[PDB]
């Protein structure tokens, strides 16, 4: 599995993670989840929020209990490995109702490529 | 070997190579060696010259009638891989006193993550 791919995903998670804050902070302030299709409230427009590998960062989700909020980053369609191109990497908010945030990792690219916590699972049935 | 660690590397030399024909300049105009840990005529601050994997790049040396200026690059100290933290890699300017100028590559880094070009070399002795 190419470490080139594997830090392209890499590009993502980080300019994801890079909006834990800001998207925690307005949940638990005014109760629901910011959403960055334009630009609010200190936060960039998701187009704006990109580099070499990633295209753009969406914020959203729908407001639950522990959390919900939503950050996705999708990758550009072009110069990133082939599997990769427009996919998206996927920051979930958790455990808003039982002490420190927890954010939960997922993809809709194949598991190969990803971080073995960004990994889904899968198993056998009777 | 990694391909991924060599392309760190290279990174280091394309961002070096960018500043040959400036530095070449100043010498063949001035008889100096430009010094750039401060912006100075032409070109950036060393580390305002950098990259994904590249820290700092700075102009420097010791003039003589070869030549003898030097623009080294220093790798990041992190979010690199690590036998290659904060190693350098420098491009050296000769042959000004006999013809074309060349730039000789060497590092400090191993020779398993260099173009051939800019590896060291090892003999046996009596």
């Amino acid at each position: 599995i190419s470490e080139f791919a594997r830090a392209q995903l890499s590009e993502a998670m980080t300019l994801a993670s890079g909006l834990k804050t800001k998207v925690s902070d307005i949940f638990s302030q005014d109760g629901s989840c910011p959403a960055n299709t334009a630009a609010t409230a200190g936060i960039e427009k998701d187009t704006d929020i990109n580099g070499k590998y990633v295209a753009k960062v969406t914020t959203g989700g729908t407001a639950a209990a522990s959390g919900g909020c939503t950050i996705v980053a999708t990758m550009k369609a072009s110069d990133v490995a082939t599997p990769l191109r427009g996919k998206t990497l996927t920051l979930t908010l958790g455990n808003a109702d039982k002490g420190s945030y927890t954010w939960a990792c997922t993809s809709n690219a194949d598991n190969k490529y990803l971080p073995k916590t960004c990994q889904t699972a899968t198993t056998t049935t009777p």
